[PDB]
């Protein structure tokens, strides 16, 4: 028994910019702040971790991963740990489950989107049948540039590190 | 014979909010609460339900222990819920069923808060333009008889002596007709989401 | 031997808060709070006056355990207060009371803070308007619109209903409970 | 011998903060912090020194047991202190005392960043008002020279600033919820 | 045997950060996030960091005891730091140290990011400009002052001393102490 540990917290600026810009493009001043989004993201890996968590130890050959705050009491950051039976396999295991949500967060995440930008087409295509008209025509320039966009699978990111997962040095006290 | 089954659960999405944000917004618009507010309020009337639910089941005669706690201690959301009972499919039934149970008692007392406030707002409404079309009569029969006060721009006068409101008293007739015709599912109204639904659990508590 | 009765309470219904809202209104506008900062407050008052309460049972020679806390952990509301004494009975009945005494003690504090102000702004507003009176006549030798709203706000003041039945801190979620088993000895 | 005393403690009222922050509206007026912002930082700071306090006398030869901590665990206020002494009408006497002594090194300590503030304003505002004036003139005489070949309120503001001595004792940074007590029983070790 | 220094620290004031903010009110001008949020963010950055020496700390051959904890349980600053060692001075210092150690480290980040900046906004001002002489051609291709306060920001921002040792991002509230006990069993 051996716990790898990692440090991680909300995706920089950087890291969402990509995503936040398609809900301009789509939603204007209605559309949420960058700080509000990674914000979001970073809930939605925590929230999806934990279950993992559970789920990991709902099983015979059970498992310790864990998500807890840094410093208690505290938003950010968030540290989380696993354990394994060789040093090398908790470093490599962790790092693995990490990246697991992430991808598994973010491709329900980029669904949601790809969904939108053919949910919030049926307002563009929706507006050519209400002509067949001054501020009417800033509806079109909107639809160009929900189109110029593409969510490619390898935008979004959930996470971020503070702290790459560790090799422990000591194995653990029984 | 002792096992627990637990569920982790978080605020509805806003799809499942949908029906309720939108009679929010019909009965109030500018004032009316952004879908992040009711979402929150609505997992915070769960929460608080289920753990009045909880508190009740232990002082039982025939003692059951249902829990809800952070799971992340110090993060507001998800809340993860648990159940212990006889039989490991016993937790993982019973669990769902407070869950619902909770859910339903909750979405009844939301649609209930509502038709209350269907009530209160038409009450003003209708009261006001029954203050506004009260008056703007009266001042407009003034008018006709502040005029009818013949004599200081002679022949002139009788030619001063169909009503047309403003469109801000347009507007409230409009929404109040939008008010008055609000239909409430109580199907609709969702109060929490899952995370992960109610585990079957594979070993068995002991201390 | 010793038994633990246990109520959950919580911030006051948006509607049990209305007419003290409102009054504020009246009298300020826009510096006046939202419904929902009013709620918050109001549950704040409450959960303090009860802690109060609870520190001084505990101090005194014939020692009374009183509890506050939020029932879930790390989550503002709701709070579940509890109380222990020597019959299930005497418990519940003593809680609720005690409930009662620090609701009551709280609103009989804030409804005296607004009738300080229906009192003091017929004073402040008198300054407004019989100053603006007699300073229009010396504009005549050597009528204003914000004067007239001075007038309206003043008029509104005195139509304020606010019986000391109107506050109302807290809410419950679930009365006093009736213990069925005594505490672990 | 040893006996704790306990007082709660909040946020000073509306009322206690009235000058400091009329102040910093005078300064600010739209952009000045809210009544409750201001509320909440000022028992911030008083909440933050007393824990120095209490750090610091647990480092004495002669150890002293003061504490700080949320009344109801999880919620930002009240907050309820404790002190232990020696004699139970010590405790409840020195509790107070060292309430006080916090109260009143913060007070200061922000009678300090008033006038920082002050002598931070007066030059962004003269710097604006400056700027203003002599690239707005030099657009008359770009305009001249074409012909050729509410900011008086940002004063006014000034002056009520110039005239905003604000006293050192109206500054108060927490109220009671409860003054401190005399315990009844000794503590149980 | 086992000694153990501690210090509180907390957001830094507006002072140490107004070097780095004055820079961001330049180059982002309004959208210049307020000095509030600045505070927040730097003594954010300096625990996270804190907390990760910490983790790396305990995780050494020999291990080593580095501590970060809310003061007030549950009040989000001050934050309490603690260091044990060996000896007594030896473990004041080495906090003392460990903390610099962090707030350095931190503050060539937030050089690194300015930097960033910089280079973004000059080339997102070189990218307008080069159509504003698009423009600026346009005007006499056929036949403002406020695009030429653009040109004049644009030069405050290519100017900005900003150096690495004029960014602070904790207070100290009390400096680490000078343990009078040893630790215990």
């Amino acid at each position: 028994k051996w716990t790898s540990t990692a440090i991680i917290t909300q995706p920089d600026a950087a890291q969402v910019a990509t995503y936040t810009n398609a809900l301009n493009v789509l939603y204007g001043g209605n559309a949420p702040k960058i700080s509000e989004v990674q914000a979001n993201f970073i809930s939605r890996f925590s929230s999806a971790f934990s279950a993992l968590s559970e789920v990991l130890d709902n099983q015979k050959e059970r498992e310790k991963l864990t998500i807890e705050q840094s410093v208690k009491g505290q938003a950010l950051p968030l540290s989380v740990s696993y354990v394994s039976t060789t040093a090398e396999g908790a470093q490599r295991r962790l790092a693995e489950y990490i990246q697991q949500v992430d991808e598994e967060v973010a491709k329900e995440l980029e669904v949601d989107l790809k969904d939108n930008i053919t949910l919030q087409t049926k307002t563009l295509q929706e507006s050519l049948e209400t002509q067949e008209s001054p501020a009417y025509y800033q509806t079109k320039q909107t639809l160009l540039d929900i189109k110029n966009l593409k969510v490619t699978a390898d935008t979004v990111h959930v996470y971020r590190y503070v702290m790459k997962p560790t090799l422990p040095v000591r194995r653990d006290s029984p």
